[PDB]
């Protein structure tokens, strides 16, 4: 019919930074924006590409906040538009951490993802 063989993924980076200076947490989090974009481009999107129906993700954006907390909670999100439903949420989450089922040391503990739309057209 009009079937949805794909779902939409939102990947997130979550980092806590020291803020003993008691500065604006948007400026503290800003310090690793470039680092997060480079991570997304050179590791995260490459890891997940083999699961995409038609390649494409949004620009990484930081969640804005209003606090100068002693520890700054920082969050970035990017959307991957079209991933085959063949690949479940856990399977995709795992792919962030390990690139072999017999890998001893996980990577990217600061990265997680969700299905942000459970029904999208694969376009393929
Ligand atoms: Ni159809
Ligand atoms: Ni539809
Ligand atoms: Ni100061």
């Amino acid at each position: 019919g009009h079937m949805h063989d794909c779902h939409q993924v939102t990947v997130s980076r979550d980092v806590t930074l020291q803020n003993k200076e008691r500065h604006d947490c948007n400026q503290v989090c800003a310090s690793i924006d470039k680092e997060t974009e480079n991570k997304l481009n050179t590791d995260i999107i490459p890891r997940l590409t083999r699961y995409m129906s038609v390649k494409g993700n949004s620009i990484i954006a930081r969640v804005q906040q209003s606090n100068s907390d002693p520890k700054c909670s920082c969050t970035w999100r990017a959307i991957i538009w079209r991933v085959y439903k063949a690949y479940d949420e856990n399977s995709l989450n795992v792919a962030l951490h390990v690139s072999h089922p017999n890998q001893q040391i996980g990577e990217n503990p600061d990265w997680s993802l969700v299905i942000s739309n459970p029904n999208v057209h694969c376009l393929k």
